[PDB]
């Protein structure tokens, strides 16, 4: 799957660095203080990583009715789990969270 | 889950009517000649049908870095199968297709 533009300018995994205060987590989360958020970002042109036939249909109809039908969007096909330490009402916990970080990307 | 604007102006299932020629299917597909494509369309504002915590993070970071991080997108949470009749190399078939029509929607 080759990107038209770029490559790397189409839907793919990016890392976005975010503080706890950026995330709105600083009251509850104690660590990590900086999160390396992996996320899916980039254009979804025709036949680029189409998740399924619905995506192809959206491509076709977006071209013909662009004020009505949006293009396919770059979204996570899967996630990577992540560990956080956070404050509880009565203590502190180290907890795994499964759908925080995107692992791979496709156009849907 | 109440939409801010609308309601119905946020991410939800729409029906878009499409001809075979619209879809690029007219060479192969014989019926139906008009498809009632159910698709997920609409804004994804804060806390609106967030699929998961990744979506919330995207909301937060989109506000702070809007040229870098896109908003959550309205995408199908599930699909409805569909029957088509189409031409083959050597004949014709009636075939079920599972991920053509969106069944419900969420912001991801």
């Amino acid at each position: 799957d080759h990107c038209p533009l770029g490559p790397g300018r189409c839907c793919r995994l990016h890392t976005v660095r975010a503080s706890l205060e950026d995330l709105g987590w600083a009251d509850w989360v104690l660590s990590p203080r900086e999160v390396q958020v992996t996320m899916c970002i980039g254009a979804c042109p025709s036949q680029f990583r189409a998740a399924n036939m619905h995506a192809q249909i959206k491509t076709s109809l977006h071209r013909l009715k662009p004020d009505t039908v949006p293009a396919p969007c770059c979204v996570p096909a899967s996630y990577n789990p992540m560990v956080l330490i956070q404050k509880t009402d009565t203590g502190v916990s180290l907890q795994t969270y499964d759908d925080l970080l995107a692992k791979d990307c496709h156009c849907i």
